[PDB]
């Protein structure tokens, strides 16, 4: 059933005030580092021994962005293999990427976000968003955002490898659904 993650965004949309969201936007410069007993609670429900200061991060970073959205797929949220891709940062910066006319700069900064370590990535990973939410129309599923942060760390990189694998497959999928 519902993942961590998951559980995670649905109580975010259940129980934030909008003081929560202030600060949640507040700690964007520093995740982690602006308290939010709302998320602390949530974390300190389940870390145990795990001074992931990791994740902690990941959390709180979701968190602010989440806090920041302006996208309609978000007000939809409130009502309700390729599965697999689609729900991936990747699908949602290649459906950029087809909305700006196939722009190499997107590719780019696309590139460099797959590039970055933990101290680059939360703020490429802010402006991408951020270049996302000028599109109205691109959903970015937060749930799968924050798991896929989580493991960012791993050895031979499988999120990167995913997203990249997303990123290509959307592309080449809209050079078919035009003839
Ligand atoms: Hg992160
Ligand atoms: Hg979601």
């Amino acid at each position: 059933e519902v993942s961590r993650e998951q559980a995670f965004v649905r109580y975010l949309r259940q129980r934030s005030t909008p003081a929560d969201l202030a600060r949640m936007r507040r700690g964007l410069d520093a995740p982690g580092a602006e308290v939010v007993p709302l998320v602390e609670g949530f974390l300190g429900r389940i870390q145990d021994e795990h001074e992931d200061r990791w994740e902690r991060i990941c959390y709180y970073l979701v968190a602010g962005l989440w806090a920041s959205t302006v996208s309609s797929s978000e007000l939809e949220q409130f009502r309700k293999v390729n599965k697999g891709y689609r729900r991936t940062l990747g699908h949602a910066i290649a459906q950029l990427y087809l909305a700006r006319d196939q722009s190499k700069s997107i590719e780019q900064r696309f590139i460099a976000l797959l590039d970055a370590d933990e101290e680059q990535l939360p703020y490429r990973l802010r402006q991408m968003v951020q270049l996302i939410e000028s599109q109205d129309d691109i959903r970015i599923y937060w749930s799968e955002l924050l798991r896929d942060l989580l493991a960012w760390n791993r050895e031979r990189k499988p999120v990167q490898q995913k997203w990249a694998r997303a990123f290509y497959r959307t592309v080449a999928k809209e050079e078919t659904i035009s003839m």
